[PDB]
């Protein structure tokens, strides 16, 4: 599923990401835009053999099991394929664990390089929330 900008904002709000650990909703929408272009089915392989999955490009090296990342962890206790669903619940719940682990949203390279320090409120401007 390719979300629209305001559609995704509303879904993330319903699932409790607005101001979660202090990060306003626009931060999460911006991260999703540049990680996946709002596409729940996005995948990308990393140099070390791990793979990033879904609208927030969560990494199999630490967070989910895909059966092909030897020596990795599965800290969200989910198969990585569950992060590709049109229902974003699994991605959101895993992202909550990630952002709570001490490094905040700096875990998302695209957030750090393209969202951090910008006017992220523009990502939810005009949306009915
Ligand atoms: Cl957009
Ligand atoms: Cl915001
Ligand atoms: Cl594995
Ligand atoms: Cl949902
Ligand atoms: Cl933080
Ligand atoms: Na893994």
């Amino acid at each position: 599923k390719v979300f629209g900008r305001c559609e995704l904002a509303a879904a993330m709000k319903r699932h409790g990401l607005d101001n979660y650990r202090g990060y306003s909703l626009g931060n999460w929408v911006c991260a999703a835009k540049f990680e996946s272009n709002f596409n729940t089915q996005a995948t990308n392989r990393n140099t070390d053999g791990s793979t990033d999955y879904g609208i927030l490009q969560i990494n199999s090296r630490w967070w989910c099991n895909d059966g092909r990342t030897p020596g990795s962890r599965n800290l969200c206790n989910i198969p990585c394929s569950a992060l590709l669903s049109s229902d974003i619940t699994a991605s959101v719940n895993c992202a909550k664990k990630i952002v709570s682990d001490g490094n905040g949203m700096n875990a998302w390279v695209a957030w750090r390089n393209r969202c951090k320090g910008t006017d992220v409120q523009a990502w939810i401007r005009g949306c009915r929330l």
